[PDB]
Formats: structure tokens, C-alpha cells, sequence
């Protein structure tokens, strides 16, 4: 094949120029955006049953739900949660794969099923069914700098103007506003009310009457009298549109004649559908959305586009409402897709300069500079046809490949320089030469190259897909960058380098090249007398070897492992939990004398905060709240002092004052998709319907045990607590000894505190939502029940002091199941030093101490984790069997893979070693990292055993073709590892947007080359000899 | 599951023409194989539970889980879960000068789950202080409280 | 009972909305008719899966749904593929007169 | 073959929670004709290569 | 052109098909020149014939 393109190099150069074509062609049609789909998609539907109570959304909606989610493709799990704000969310969830539009239609089918089984009043509310992976492009947000318009204003607005027009702007996919239209909001007063012995039903069964487009049929239809010649459709009245219209809806005339009209009982005017939640914007009035990047869209295009989109629209806005960007995801795509393109050039200009210094030639140094941008335009096309896209880990994985693409370049021309020095033969002569002698051992390497980055693939779950684009990726370049080794570049170096006389080694040129060739020289003649020293008193070195070893290992069980570096977004979480029973207004202030002191004491990295009433982490309820700290462009906060995880630091110590108020700062996760990245998670069951309260002690029980246990910290349920809710008794006895109904009073509880959701009028062209319940002032204490009264019998007024009473008790202010029955959730994480597995195995014996009737399960990263944790085995071990059996066919030999196999650890231990000595982690890009690395020193190895083999079967004795072996070998491998190192240098020191994962990547490939490349020169001379010797 | 999703796609053009009694049942479409693949029984060991206690076993903890374990396409309980049955003796309703439509009127009315709202209730006025939860009306769960219905 | 202008205000334009943003989107057209009637067409480019458009778009009006007229949401959106052109018509005459 | 392990997996994971006179019980049953067949092949399989 | 700026015009059906056509015939004439450039430049090992 390749004295075949040595003669061809045009055809030769005809595959690299499609396969740059393909490249080219695929790079803009691919999809561009921070991170493929990691998180196990998930489908959420959604209600707010009003003025509804935890259990009645669970016993009168949820539970009905549960009942017919079934019959359903690649389900995981089911696990829903019914609140105290009559919301709720039941969250199914598939396997890593699922098709999500499949997904969802399979839930919402199943939904439709169930709701005639639902209360008329949910049903009439919907039950939105939508995508719930956590993969935001940017959240946006009009707040109003003044104080002009409320939450509820700022909210019709995006979706009256803001709305629609963004839906139309390409790349934008799905998206949230903070909030619904306008809703006309009736507030019954309980005294204007009794005074005309009246009842808010009165007014519903009226709204409904006096606001209902009727339909009126025809003016000449069908059939008709013959002729008419006239057909006309006729348009009756429309419903109600105006405060006014409405305040109008007579209800009752005075046997005086007066009549009394809705204004005569309450207010009315335009407001919120649903108050259950409050947001600003570092204190001002604010709402916004949430937007989602379309499939296949471009993360860059769709910002520009909607900052775009906004822009047009902000001329017209009111005064006082001002758009923002409070978080985008942009900065980091952008700043990884350059801090790669930088990188991936640098490469390329490295590797001229010690192409230069050492070959002292331009010529040859255009080659690798040919080859390398050939295979990575393949690349981009090999993902395109897969599938993949430019995100974070496909461009990472990138980076990872150039050792690997300018080691194949290098090889190759350094090796064909050699051998028209040595035997004087001419480029073409040389170049057939040289790939007479390699070629197989890089058919060799390709192979067992794929034999170690494939298996990765195969993980099942989360941490499978992550690794699947390094894998997939990584290997896409290695086999592009080996098939055009093996037909461009042999080409191209018979092509265009010159001859070198034989024997001439440059030891003349004098100068710096001069000097520089003597020295290189010498250390390769030093080089050969220690390897020569070293198969001497070999056991000594076997024995070091074991120590290089031991330390490996002993160097593993200390470092801390991880799922992905502690990336700095430019973001932070506060989560508010004041007592149980305050009020949204206490919890208001919670939350801001946290503002005014971020925004304030903390300018030097505080941007802005976006703070929220109603909604926390845990729970929803007037008493959860929460903060979401912005963040400055890292660029103008430097030194560790301003970082994410330093602001923390501050920020509790603030808030540690607080014998009032949990609160606490936590940076998000590294893939919020996934949410808990360290940790366990789990869901305690009542698989017997043994009751709240019980299952309420295992909680109880679990938590406090688990405390007493040294392999677990930090264990939080992750719910909440039951508070107090105020039951109500009904004596019926004396409400019919009353005349009052019953069906009456309840009309009455409900359409008065929780509200009614009535009707449907004409809001500025769009239909909106008409809301009656009581005015505030009514609703607020127990006291304020006594104040409403019903009609009876007669016409006698009953106030509901005259046969209800009151009574406290304990509930549960938010509920939860998982696969259908009643749960709690348990986090917490494992002790230091101890790895969730522990942690699991801990908890796997806590639970033993259970109630009867109660189980539990894993779920989400736990879940996950327990599976591919059980295939590792298996993986490790084809990984390892594959290359061995790969290497025995290139040596045609049992036992000489073995010399190139053990330098796997040579390598290893320096990663361990600077990351340990560095103080990262165990994670993701360490990982791959490892296998990047001990890839290169694989190929450095089989290459001088390959030589060695060659040289030992055309007649030398097994230690003196060892020798040679490596003296050949020496000057590539010092190059490709010069270079190597270098590119990566500008990683392990970065800094800004993404450096944290630059590090955990730099880091660890500096150390592994290092260690990697001074050992196997070494090593593997000797393990050769060692083995050959057996 | 094109084919699941075309009839359920006409399915819900009929629906509303359906009768209430008949949507409230619940209706079910599956996509499954014509034989059964197996079933599960479920028997007394110390003989002391009925055809039917064994029955409001399986539906009440197991058929749930089965109906969502991957694969099973549909699936048929031969028997029933429990119900809160109320015999109607027409002689005791004739003494009164009671029906049916008022029995099954009086368990609509007295054994509800009717949304209540709250103190703390949103929008609240300025100052408040105190949020709780009311529970009114829940449901019933014991022969016994249906008994006493009046 | 409503006039084209209502079935477009307060029900195709809302449609709409959700029908941004779906995957391979040519075009939409949508016509309000004075009968109640209405029809939202939306185009996709050849090679889309049709079996999967027709999921995308019943998965977008399920939240367009609940804020159309109860009018409609007890009534039943009917979403079908949309062919262009008749194949033939099978019609059928009386001889004798019998049958109008 | 795989659904019905499934499903003898989902019990398994009920059967602790299970009152007492009670006992989970397999009447009707298709899977082990299946296991049966290929696993007697399986074994003519072996009898010929030997 | 002569319509009250405000009312703009957008084609469809058959014509949004024409108005494409049109469009794709450029790239479609020069991506096609090159694969029988390239091809030709391959298959005779020299850059004349092609
Ligand atoms: C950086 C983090 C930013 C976080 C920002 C979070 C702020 C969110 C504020 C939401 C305020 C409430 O906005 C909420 O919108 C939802 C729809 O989505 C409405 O939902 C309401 O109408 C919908 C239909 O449109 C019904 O299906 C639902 O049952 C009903 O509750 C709520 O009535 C309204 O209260
Ligand atoms: C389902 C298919 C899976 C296939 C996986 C198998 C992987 C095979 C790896 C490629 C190995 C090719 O190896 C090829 O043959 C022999 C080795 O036996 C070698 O040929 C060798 O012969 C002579 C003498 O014997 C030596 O001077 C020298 O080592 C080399 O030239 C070459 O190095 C190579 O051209
Ligand atoms: C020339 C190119 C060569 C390079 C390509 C090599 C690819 C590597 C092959 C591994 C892919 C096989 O896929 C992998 O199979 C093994 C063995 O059945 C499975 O392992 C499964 O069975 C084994 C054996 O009972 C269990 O110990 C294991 O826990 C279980 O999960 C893995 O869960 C699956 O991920
Ligand atoms: C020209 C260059 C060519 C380079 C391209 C090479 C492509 C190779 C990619 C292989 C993709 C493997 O696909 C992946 O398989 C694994 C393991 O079986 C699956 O994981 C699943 O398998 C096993 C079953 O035995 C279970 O133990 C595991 O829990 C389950 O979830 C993943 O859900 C699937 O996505």
C-alpha cells in the first residue's frame, strides 16, 4: 500500500484533499454546543391544582397519574413530588438513548388516559408535559430597574411581546417564562358580601352566565327557502375583555328596584394566575425565560440571534423595563473552541521548530505540518457521520489526539531522514525503505490503540456517554492519522525531502546547529552505554521495577477520585430555608440580607443575584427560598481569593449568623444536567402501605444512625419537614340542623381561600384566565374564616364560625414517591478517603434496621454508577486481552507482548504523581488522560521492540540488537515528547473560562510524558532482554 | 410505536363523544403480543386470606411495578383490588323516601378532597407573618366513616 | 360561534408558537375561517421522518392546549399528514332515480 | 426470555414485603419451553462435533 | 415593489421548489467538476489530463 502512493503521490494527495473536503463540508454542518446529552433524559409532567394541599394533589392527581404511567418503553425509574402550593411534577425517566420525542409522546399519551380520571379543576388547568434535562443555553430576564411593574406585569409582557417573536429566531428551542399570562383576579369580600346575604358561588355560577361567547348559527344555512340569494354567518357578543366589563356581571337586584353589581363586593383588576412563587432582580420587580438550544443548532449563532431578537424589542419596552443576561453558557463554548484551535496550532508550530533544530531542514518540515490539519479535517467528518457533535469533550478529546497525530507525522519523516543518512539511500529508495520496516507495527498500533480506547465505549449510563466522545473521537484521529501515515506522508517525504550524504551527521556545521548535533550526539552515545549498563545487572532494574510499580498502586489508593474537575462557572447557588410556618415575606429578606451584602461587601466578584420567594432545592413553600449569585467574567476577578469557591467561603461565614434562617452556598455542579456529581443518592419506600408517619421514622432513624456511622458524612434528606397545617372539623350535625347545604359551605372553602379558576375572557387579542377568591385581608388568620358566611334554607346568612372549628396538627408540606409508592429521598456522600461505594455499602446495612414494610432503592448517579461499576471488570480485562493478542500477531510471539505491556505503569505513575502533587483528582479528563498517554509510551515501546526484533532476526544477538534498537529509536521519541509537552504547557497553566478542565488534563499528560518517556527508554530494552533471556 | 400513536390519535377524536361513566373507567391502549407471555398467581400459606385479599394484594403492591417492568407489554389481574362497596337495600330507602341518586349524591358531597387553600395565603397582606396549610375535607378510608354518612 | 378573527386570535396564533422551533421547519401556514374552522399547516424538508413530525408537533400543541378556548380543549385537535392532491373519487349515481 | 426474568426480578424485589400466609406462585408459563429447546440443541450440538 | 412598505411578499409551495433548485445548480456544477478533476487526477497519476 504505501510503496504503492510512493509512487503516486498524486493520488496519494487526492484522498487527503477529499478527505479535507469531507472535513471541511462537515465542520459547518455540524451542531455546536457546550455538552452532548449526558444526564438520562427525563420527562416532566406538570400542575398546579389551586389552592390545593399536598395530599389532595397526590391522592386526587398524582396518584391517578402513577396509576397509568406504564406500558412504556425504556422506562428507569418514575418519582414525583405533590406541594403545598397545590403545584407538582412527576418526572419519568429512560436510558441514556431513549428517543426523547418517543419518550414524551409515550408520556403524554398515558397522560390523556388519566385525565377524565382527574378533578374537573385540574383538568380544566391542563397539565403541561415537557423535556426536563437541565442543558439551559442562556436564561435571560426583564426586570424593571424602578419599581413600575410587579412580577406578575413583567411576565405578560415577555409573553404578550418578548414571547413569540423569539420563538421565530433561529437556533432557540425550548424555553420557560418565569411565569403565565395575566389573569382577571376577583377578590371576594366576605362583608360586601353577607350584606346582599350572598356567597362567592353566586358569583361563579354568575361570572360563567354573563361570560360565554354564544355560538348563533346562520343567516340563510342549510337547508334553506328557495332563492334567499343572501347567506350570511352571524357574529354574536364576545365575552368579557375589561376590569369594567366585569365589575358589571350583575348579581342581584333590591326588591327597591337598586341592583348590586360585582364592583359592589370586591375589587377587580388584571394580576398573576399564580402567586406561589417571587422573583428580582438584585431587588427589583423581575420575571425572564429559560431557553434551550434547538437540535442541531449552533450555541454561538442562537446567542447572537437571540441577543439579537431582544435588541429589536427594546426600543418599544416601558420605561423602567430593562432586559439582561444574568447566565449564558456562550463565554465557556466560546472560550473552549478557541483554547483549542489555539492549541491544536501551537501544536503544529512546536513541532516545526523541533522538526528544525533537530533535522535542520525546511522541507521536511513541511510535512508534518501537511498531515497533522489533513487528519484533523477527517476527524470532524468521521464525527459528522457518526453522529457526535462540537462540544466540550468531542474538541477536548481533540487535544488529547495531537500527541498522538504529530507522534505518526514524526515517526515517519524522522525515520525515512535516518535511513537516507545511514545507508545514503535517496528519498524515494529511503522512503519505500522505512515503511518496509514500520508499517505493520503501526498497523500493529492502530489496532491496539483501538483495543484501549474502545472499551471505555461501552460503558452503559452517565459516565458512559462522556467517555464515548473521547473514545469515539480520540480513535476517529488515530485511524485517520495511521491510514494517512500510510498513504499521504511515505508520499509526501519521497517527494519533497533532499538526500544526505551518507554517514554525514551535521557534527560540522558548526555553530548552533553545529554545537547541537555534537551534544545530541554524545547524550545518544551516553544513552546507548546505560541501556548497555542496565542489561548488564538487570534483576536490580526488574527490582526498581517493582518499586515503579508498588508506588503505582499504593499512589492510586490515596488520590481523591471523581466524576469531573471543580470547574469555576461563573455562578453560585443560596439556598433559604427559614422555620416552618413562616411567611413569604420573612423568607423575602432572608434572602436579601444576602443581596444587599453579595452585591455589596462582595462587588469585587458579585455581578448581580436573582432571588427567588417560594422556590428552593428542597421543597416549595413559603418558607423556601433561594439566591442564584452571578458572577463576573472570570477574567476580571482573578487570584483564588475571588473565586467561586472562595466567594462561598465568605458568603456562609455571613450567613453562618443566622439563628433564624438555614442557609447555605454550594457552587453548582460540574454538569448540572446531573445535578449531585459527588455523593449517593436513594429513596427510602413504604412498599406496604404502612403510613406516613411510619415510613417517617425510618427517615428519622436512617438519618439519625447513619451519623454513628464512619463511613458516611453530610447526610441530608432531601425533602422537607412535616410543619403545621391548620385542620378544619366540620360538624355537619349542626350544619343541617343549619338549612345550610354542605356542598355549600365547601363552594364556599374552596372558591373563597384556595381560589376558583372560573372562566376564560378576552385579554388584548389572546384569551386569558378569570380568578375568584377572597380579598387578602379575609384569607389571613383563623379568625378571618369566622368572617364568611352562607346562604340557607331561606336566605339566612351562616357564618362559618357557627358550626366549623379549628385544630392543629402536623403534615406533610411536600410529598414524594418513587415507582409509584409514598418516599422520602436520602443524600449525604461517603466519609474522606472513602469512595461512594463505601458509602453505598454502609447504607446497604443501615437499611437492615429498617420498619417492616419499608425498602429502598438507588437512584440517579448511585443508580448508575452500580452498573457501570460491574462492567469496569469485564472491560478492563477485553481491553487488555485484545491488545496482547494484537501484539502477539505483529511479534509473532506469546511472551515478547509482555515487553511493551509493562511500560503501561511507567507512565502512569507520573500522572498519579503530578496530579497528586498538584492536588486534583481522579476524574474524567484524568482518566482518558492516562490512556492518551500511556497510549503514546505503548507506541514508543512496540516500535523499539519491533526494531529490535528486526535487528535481531537479520543477525544480532538478542542484547545488541537492543542497543541499536534504542539509539534508533532515541531521537524520535526525544521529539515527539519535546513537542508534546510543551503544547500542553499552556493548559496546565491556564487560567479564565474552562481552566479547570485545562488542568486536570494538562497536569496529568506533562507528568506522564515525562516519567513515560526517561523510563521506557530504559525499561524496555530490558524488559526485551529480560524476556527474550526466559 | 407509530402505530400506538396513530389509533390513540384518532382514540382521542371519539373519547369526548364517549360517556362519562365510560372515560372515568379509564381507558387503555397497549402494544402488545397476543398471547400471554405467563402469569403470576399469589396463594395463602396459613389458608387465611380469600380470592379476594390475595387480589387487592397483587394490584395494590405488585401489577403497578409489573406494569412497568421492561417489556411487559399489557397485562390482566383475574380478580380485583379492593372498593369501598355500599349495598343499597331498597326496603330501608323506601322507609325513608330515599334513592340512589340521593346515596350516590351524599357520598359525592361528603367524601371529597376539595382544595382549601391556606392562611398565609398568596397574595398576602403587608406584614403577615404566620403561613399554614388548611385541610378541610378529605376522604374517607373505613366502612365506618361511609356508615356515618348523613 | 366564533368569527375567523377568534379562531385566530385565540386559537391558531397560539398553536403557532409552539410549532416555532421544531425540527426541520420549512414553513408554516395557518388559515381562520368564519365557520369556527381553521387548518395550521407546517412544512418539512424532504428526508424528515413524517412518523416523527407528527410527534413533534402533537408534543408542541400539548402545550398550546390548555391555553386554547375550553370550547376546544373538550373538543379534540385533529393533527394528520397533510397530502397535496387527490388520488380519484369513487363516486356513485342512481339510473332510475331511485336514490338522491 | 428477558422480560420474563424481568418480571421474576420485580417479585423478588417485592416478595420481602409480602404478608405472611402468602406465597408468589408461577401457574401458566411459556419461558421454559424456550430455555429447554435451545439448551437441547445446545446439547445435540455437543454430541455431533464430538 | 409598488405595495405599501409594510406588506412584504414570501413564495411557497412549487415556487419555494423553484426558488431552491436554482440555488443548489452553481455548487452542484462546481462540486462536480472537482470529483471528475480529482478522480481523473488519480486515476492517470499526473495533473495535464485532468
Ligand atoms: C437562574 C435561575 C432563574 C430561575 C427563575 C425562576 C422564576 C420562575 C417564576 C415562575 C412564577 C410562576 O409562573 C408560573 O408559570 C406557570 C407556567 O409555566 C403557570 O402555570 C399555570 O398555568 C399553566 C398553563 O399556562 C397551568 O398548566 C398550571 O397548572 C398553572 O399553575 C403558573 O400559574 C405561574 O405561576
Ligand atoms: C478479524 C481481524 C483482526 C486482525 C487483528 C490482527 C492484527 C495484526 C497486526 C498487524 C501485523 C502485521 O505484521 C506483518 O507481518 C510480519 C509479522 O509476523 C512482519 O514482517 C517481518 O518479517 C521479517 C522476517 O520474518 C522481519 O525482518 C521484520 O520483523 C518484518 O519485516 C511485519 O512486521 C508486518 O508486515
Ligand atoms: C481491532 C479492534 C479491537 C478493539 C475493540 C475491542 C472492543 C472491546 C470489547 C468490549 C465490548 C463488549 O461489551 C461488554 O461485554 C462484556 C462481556 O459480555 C459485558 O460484561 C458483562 O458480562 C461479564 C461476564 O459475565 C460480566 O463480568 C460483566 O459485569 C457484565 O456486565 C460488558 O458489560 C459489555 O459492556
Ligand atoms: C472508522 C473508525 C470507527 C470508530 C467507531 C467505533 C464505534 C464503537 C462504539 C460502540 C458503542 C457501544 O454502545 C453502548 O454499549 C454499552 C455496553 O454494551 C451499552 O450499555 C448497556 O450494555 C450492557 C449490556 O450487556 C449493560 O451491562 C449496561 O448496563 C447497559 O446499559 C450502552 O448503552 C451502548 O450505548
Amino acid at each position: 500500500m504505501s510503496k504503492f502512493f510512493i509512487d503516486r503521490p498524486i493520488f496519494a494527495w487526492v484522498i487527503a484533499l477529499v478527505i479535507m473536503l469531507a472535513g471541511g463540508l462537515s465542520i459547518l454542518s455540524l451542531p455546536v454546543n457546550q455538552y452532548p446529552a449526558i444526564a438520562p433524559p427525563a420527562i416532566a409532567v406538570q400542575v398546579s391544582y389551586p389552592g390545593a394541599s399536598a395530599e389532595t394533589v397526590q391522592d386526587t392527581v398524582v396518584q391517578v397519574i402513577e396509576q397509568q404511567m406504564n406500558g412504556i418503553d425504556n422506562l428507569r425509574y418514575i418519582s414525583s413530588e405533590s406541594n403545598s402550593d397545590g403545584s407538582m411534577t412527576i418526572t419519568v425517566t429512560f436510558e441514556q438513548g431513549t428517543d426523547p420525542d418517543i419518550a414524551q409522546v409515550q408520556v403524554q399519551n398515558k397522560l390523556q388516559l388519566a385525565t377524565p380520571l382527574l378533578p374537573q379543576e385540574v383538568q380544566r388547568q391542563g397539565i403541561r408535559v415537557t423535556k426536563a434535562v437541565k442543558n439551559f443555553l442562556m436564561v435571560v430576564g426583564v426586570v424593571s430597574t424602578d419599581g413600575s411593574m410587579t412580577k406578575e406585569d413583567l411576565s405578560n409582557y415577555i409573553v404578550s411581546n418578548i414571547q413569540d417573536p423569539l420563538s421565530r429566531t433561529k437556533g432557540v428551542g425550548d424555553f420557560q417564562v418565569f411565569g403565565s399570562q395575566y389573569s382577571m383576579r376577583i377578590w371576594l369580600d366576605p362583608a360586601k358580601l353577607n350584606s346582599y346575604q350572598l356567597t362567592p358561588g353566586d358569583v361563579s355560577s354568575a361570572i360563567q352566565a354573563q361570560n360565554v361567547q354564544i355560538s348563533s348559527g346562520q343567516l340563510g344555512g342549510l337547508p334553506a327557502v328557495k332563492g334567499q340569494q343572501l347567506n350570511a354567518t352571524i357574529i354574536g357578543k364576545t365575552r368579557l375583555q375589561t376590569a369594567e366589563q366585569f365589575e358589571n356581571i350583575l348579581l342581584k337586584v333590591n326588591p327597591d328596584g337598586s341592583q348590586v353589581r360585582l364592583k359592589d363586593v370586591a375589587d377587580v383588576g388584571l394580576g398573576g394566575q399564580d402567586y406561589s412563587i417571587n422573583a428580582q432582580f438584585n431587588g427589583s420587580p423581575a420575571s425572564g425565560i429559560a431557553i434551550k438550544l434547538a437540535t442541531g443548532a449552533n450555541a454561538l449563532d442562537t446567542a447572537k440571534a437571540i441577543r439579537q431578537t431582544i435588541a429589536n424589542l427594546e426600543p418599544f419596552m416601558p420605561q423602567g423595563m430593562k432586559v439582561v443576561y444574568p447566565y449564558d453558557t456562550t463565554p465557556v463554548v466560546s472560550a473552549s473552541i478557541h483554547e483549542v484551535v489555539k492549541t491544536l496550532g501551537e501544536a503544529i508550530l512546536l513541532v516545526f521548530l523541533v522538526m528544525y533544530l533537530f533535522l535542520q531542514n525546511f522541507r521536511a518540515t513541511l510535512i508534518p505540518t501537511i498531515a497533522v490539519p489533513v487528519v484533523l479535517l477527517g476527524t470532524f467528518g468521521v464525527l459528522a457521520a457518526f453522529g457526535f457533535s462540537i462540544n466540550t469533550l468531542t474538541m477536548f478529546g481533540m487535544v488529547l489526539a495531537i500527541g498522538l497525530l504529530v507522534d505518526d507525522a514524526i515517526v515517519v519523516v524522522e525515520n525515512v531522514e535516518r535511513v537516507m543518512a545511514e545507508e545514503g539511500l535517496s528519498p524515494r529508495e529511503a522512503a519505500r525503505k522505512s515503511m518496509g520496516q514500520i508499517q505493520g507495527a503501526l498497523v500493529g498500533i492502530a489496532m491496539v490503540l483501538s483495543a484501549v480506547f474502545l472499551p471505555m465505549a461501552f460503558f452503559g449510563g452517565s459516565t458512559g456517554v462522556i467517555y464515548r466522545q473521547f473514545s469515539i473521537t480520540i480513535v476517529s484521529a488515530m485511524a485517520l492519522s495511521v491510514i494517512v501515515a500510510l498513504i499521504l506522508t511515505p508520499a509526501l517525504c519521497a517527494t519533497m525531502l533532499k538526500p544526505i550524504e551518507k554517514g554525514d551527521h551535521g557534527e560540522h556545521k558548526g555553530g548552533f546547529f553545529g554545537w547541537f548535533n555534537r551534544m545530541f550526539l554524545s547524550t545518544t552515545h551516553g544513552y546507548e552505554r546505560g541501556v548497555a549498563s542496565i542489561l548488564k545487572h538487570r534483576a536490580p532494574y526488574l527490582l526498581i521495577y517493582v518499586v515503579i510499580v508498588a508506588g503505582m498502586i499504593w499512589m492510586f489508593t490515596r488520590i481523591p477520585t471523581a466524576f469531573l474537575p471543580d470547574e469555576d462557572q461563573g455562578v453560585l447557588f443560596a439556598q433559604v430555608q427559614t422555620p416552618p410556618g413562616s411567611s413569604a415575606e420573612r423568607t423575602q429578606v432572608v434572602v436579601d440580607s444576602m443581596r444587599e451584602y453579595l452585591l455589596e461587601k462582595e462587588s469585587s466578584s458579585v455581578s448581580s443575584v436573582f432571588t427567588v420567594t417560594g422556590f428552593n432545592f428542597a421543597g416549595r413553600g413559603q418558607s423556601s427560598g433561594m439566591a442564584f449569585i452571578m458572577l463576573k467574567p472570570w477574567e476580571e476577578r482573578p487570584g483564588g481569593e475571588n473565586s467561586v469557591f472562595e466567594l462561598a467561603k465568605r458568603a456562609q461565614m455571613h450567613f453562618f449568623s443566622f439563628k433564624d434562617a438555614m442557609v447555605f452556598a454550594f457552587a453548582p455542579p460540574s454538569v448540572l444536567e446531573l445535578g449531585n456529581a459527588t455523593g449517593f443518592d436513594l429513596f427510602l419506600q413504604d412498599q406496604a402501605g404502612v403510613g406516613h408517619e411510619v415510613l417517617l421514622q425510618a427517615r428519622n432513624k436512617f438519618l439519625m444512625l447513619a451519623a454513628q456511622n464512619p463511613a458516611l458524612q453530610r447526610v441530608r434528606p432531601n425533602g422537607m419537614s412535616d410543619e403545621p397545617q391548620y385542620k378544619l372539623e366540620i360538624d355537619d350535625e349542626k350544619a343541617s340542623a343549619l338549612g345550610v347545604s354542605l356542598a355549600d359551605i365547601n363552594s364556599t372553602v374552596s372558591i373563597a381561600w384556595g381560589s376558583s379558576y372560573v372562566n376564560d375572557f378576552i385579554d388584548r387579542g389572546r384569551v386569558k384566565r378569570v380568578y375568584l377568591q377572597g380579598r387578602p385581608d379575609a384569607r389571613m388568620n383563623p379568625d378571618d374564616l369566622s368572617k364568611w358566611y352562607v346562604r340557607n334554607d331561606k336566605g339566612e346568612m351562616v357564618p362559618f364560625n357557627a358550626f366549623a372549628t379549628g385544630k392543629w396538627e402536623y403534615g406533610s408540606p411536600k410529598l414524594e414517591r418513587y415507582n409509584g409508592v409514598p418516599a422520602m429521598e436520602i443524600l449525604g456522600e461517603p466519609a474522606p478517603g472513602l469512595s461512594s461505594g463505601d458509602a453505598m455499602a454502609a447504607v446497604e446495612e443501615i437499611v437492615k434496621q429498617l420498619p417492616k414494610g419499608v425498602g429502598y432503592s438507588w437512584t440517579g448517579l448511585s443508580y448508575e454508577e452500580r452498573l457501570s461499576g460491574s462492567q469496569a471488570p469485564a472491560l478492563y480485562a477485553l481491553s487488555l486481552l485484545v491488545v496482547f493478542l494484537c501484539l502477539a500477531a505483529l511479534y509473532e510471539s506469546w511472551s515478547i507482548p509482555f515487553s511493551v505491556m509493562l511500560v503501561v505503569p511507567l507512565g502512569v505513575i507520573g500522572a498519579l504523581l503530578a496530579t497528586s502533587m498538584r492536588g486534583l483528582s481522579n476524574d474524567v479528563f484524568f482518566q482518558v488522560g492516562l490512556l492518551t498517554t500511556i497510549g503514546l509510551s505503548a507506541k514508543n515501546a512496540i516500535l523499539i521492540v519491533e526494531f529490535a526484533k528486526e535487528l535481531h532476526e537479520q543477525g544480532k544477538g538478542i542484547v545488541e540488537a537492543a542497543i541499536e534498537a534504542c539509539r534508533m529509536r532515541l531521537r524520535p521519541i526525544v521529539m515527539t515528547s519535546l513537542a508534546f509537552i510543551l503544547g500542553v504547557v499552556p493548559l496546565a497553566i491556564s487560567t479564565g473560562a474552562g481552566s479547570g478542565s485545562q488542568h486536570a488534563i494538562g497536569t496529568g499528560v506533562i507528568g506522564g510524558m515525562v516519567t513515560a518517556t526517561v523510563l521506557a527508554i530504559f525499561w524496555v530494552p530490558l524488559f526485551y532482554v529480560a524476556v527474550s533471556t526466559l
